[PDB]
C-alpha cells in the first residue's frame, strides 16, 4: 500500500468502531431482546422476537408426504417430498422453465402457468387426488392459491413461507446438525436463533428450544445507536420512507451501503480531496452509487480498472488517487456494517452460551456472499467478541435443504391447525 492521505484518513476514521463500542451495542442489543422476549414489554418492544413455532422436537408427524415450490429466476423447480425414519428425505422432482409468454403477462397468468405445471407433475406420478401440502422456497403464496383455486381439478394446500432467516437456519442444518442460528445479511439484515422456551414467555412451556425471529432491524428506536450514528447515516435516514425506523438495518443491510459511500464521496469532493472538488450530476443524484458498485471497487485486482470503469460509467474521470480514496471510502463503510452486524450476532451468540460453546451459523444475503471480504472482516469481529464459543459459519446452498425447509413449514401448519 502507498502512504494515505492524511487529510482523507481522518475522515474515514469516523466509521471506526473500537471493541468497547461494539459491546456497548452489543449490550443494548441484548436488553433489547430481553424486553421482546417477555409477554409483559413485547408490544412496546422494538426488536419483536417473534416466536417462529419451529421447535427442536420434531412435530406434525402426521405429514409425511408434501410438495415443494422452489421458485427462482427464470424458472421452477417442482419437488414432491417424503419424510421417513434424523428423518429421511426422499425426493423427485422436475425443472419447468418459465416461456416468455408467461414471464410477460401478468402476476395472475404467471401462477397458471405454475399452477399448470404442478398439474402436470402430480398426473406424471399420479398424485392428483391427494392433497398435499406446497411449501415455498427461493404474497406469492396468495397468487398461487388463487391459480389452484382457479383451475379448480386439484385441490392443495399452501402454507405460510417461513422467515427467511429460519429457511437459512434449517437448511443449514441438513447439513450441519449443530446449525441453531439464522443469519441474513443482503438488502436487509436479520438473525433467528433456537430459544430456550423457558425464555419464550409468549408460548407456554419449559421443555426444548423454538426458534426466535429476532427481527432485529427495527433495533433503535430508543436511540440504542445515536451516538454512533455519522451526518451520512442521518441523511439517509431523512430522506428514507420510514425516518427514525430500521436504524439498526440503515447501518448494516445493502439497501442503503451505496448511498452511504456516495454521500462519504460528496463530502471528500466538498473537501477538495477527491475529483478536485467537482462532482457529476450522477454522482448527486440520489441512490446512483449502487451498493453492488462497493463489492465491484473493494474486487479490484489492484490495477483501478474495475473502479475506473465504475466511477467512469457515473460520468467521472479519475485520477488513480480518486480511485484509490474511493475503495478505502468502500471498506471503510463495509467494515462498519461488518462491525455493527458483529455486535448483534455477538449478543445473539452470548446470550445462548449463558443458558448452558461449538455452534454453526447459517448465513445467507448478496452482502455476506458476494462482498470480497465482509464475511471475513464478520466473522473476525464476532470470534472476537464471543469467547469460549467455536462458531462455524456456513452459507446455504441437491435442494435437500430446501426440501426441508418445506418440510418443516408443512408440519409447523399441521401443528398449528392451518
Ligand atoms: C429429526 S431431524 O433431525 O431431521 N430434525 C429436523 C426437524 N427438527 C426441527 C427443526 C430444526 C431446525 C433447525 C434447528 C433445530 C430444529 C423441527 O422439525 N421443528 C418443527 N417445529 C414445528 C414443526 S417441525 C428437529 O427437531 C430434528
Ligand atoms: O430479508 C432479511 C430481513 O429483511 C428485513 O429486515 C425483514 O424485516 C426481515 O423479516 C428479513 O428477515
Amino acid at each position: 500500500k502507498p502512504m494515505p492521505l492524511t487529510l482523507v484518513e481522518q475522515i474515514l476514521a469516523e466509521f471506526q468502531l473500537q471493541e468497547e463500542d461494539l459491546k456497548k451495542v452489543m449490550r443494548r442489543m441484548q436488553k433489547e431482546m430481553d424486553r421482546g422476549l417477555r409477554l409483559e414489554t413485547h408490544e412496546e418492544a422494538s426488536v419483536k422476537m417473534l416466536p417462529t413455532y419451529v421447535r427442536s422436537t420434531p412435530e406434525g408427524s402426521e405429514v409425511g408426504d408434501f410438495l415443494s415450490l422452489d421458485l427462482g429466476g427464470t424458472n421452477f423447480r417442482v419437488m414432491l417430498v417424503k419424510v421417513g425414519e434424523q428423518w429421511s428425505v426422499k425426493t423427485k422432482h422436475q425443472m419447468y422453465s418459465i416461456p416468455e409468454d408467461a414471464m410477460t403477462g401478468t402476476a395472475e397468468m404467471l401462477f397458471d402457468y405454475i399452477s399448470e405445471c404442478i398439474s402436470d407433475f402430480l398426473d406424471k406420478h399420479q398424485m392428483k387426488h391427494k392433497k398435499l401440502p406446497l411449501g415455498f422456497t427461493f404474497n406469492v403464496v396468495g397468487l398461487l392459491r388463487d391459480a389452484i383455486k382457479r383451475r379448480g381439478d386439484f385441490e392443495m394446500d399452501v402454507v405460510a413461507m417461513v422467515n427467511d432467516t429460519v429457511a437459512t437456519m434449517i437448511s443449514c442444518y441438513y447439513e450441519d446438525h449443530q446449525c441453531e442460528v439464522g443469519m441474513i445479511v443482503g438488502t436487509g439484515c436479520n438473525a433467528c436463533y433456537m430459544e430456550e422456551m423457558q425464555n419464550v414467555e409468549l408460548v407456554e412451556g419449559d421443555e426444548g428450544r423454538m426458534c426466535v425471529n429476532t427481527e432485529w432491524g427495527a433495533f433503535g428506536d430508543s436511540g440504542e445507536l445515536d451516538e454512533f450514528l455519522l451526518e451520512y447515516d442521518r441523511l439517509v435516514d431523512e430522506s428514507s420512507a420510514n425516518p427514525g425506523q430500521q436504524l439498526y438495518e440503515k447501518l448494516i443491510g445493502g439497501k442503503y451501503m451505496g448511498e452511504l459511500v456516495r454521500l462519504v464521496l460528496l463530502r471528500l469532493v466538498d473537501e477538495n480531496l477527491l475529483f478536485h472538488g467537482e462532482a457529476s450530476e450522477q454522482l448527486r443524484t440520489r441512490g446512483a452509487f449502487e451498493t453492488r458498485f462497493v463489492s465491484q471497487v473493494e474486487s479490484d485486482t489492484g490495477d483501478r480498472k474495475q473502479i475506473y470503469n465504475i466511477l467512469s460509467t457515473l460520468g467521472l474521470r479519475p485520477s488513480t488517487t480518486d480511485c484509490d480514496i474511493v475503495r478505502r471510502a468502500c471498506e471503510s463503510v463495509s467494515t462498519r456494517a461488518a462491525h455493527m452486524c458483529s455486535a448483534g450476532l455477538a449478543g445473539v451468540i452470548n446470550r445462548m452460551r449463558e443458558s448452558r460453546m461449538r455452534i454453526t451459523v447459517g448465513v445467507d444475503g448478496s452482502v455476506y456472499k458476494l462482498h470480497p471480504s465482509f464475511k471475513e472482516r464478520f466473522h473476525a469481529s464476532v470470534r472476537r467478541l464471543t469467547p469460549s464459543c467455536e462458531i462455524t459459519f456456513i452459507e446455504s446452498e441437491s435442494g435437500r435443504g430446501a426440501a426441508l425447509v418445506s418440510a418443516v413449514a408443512c408440519k409447523k401448519a399441521c401443528m398449528l391447525g392451518q
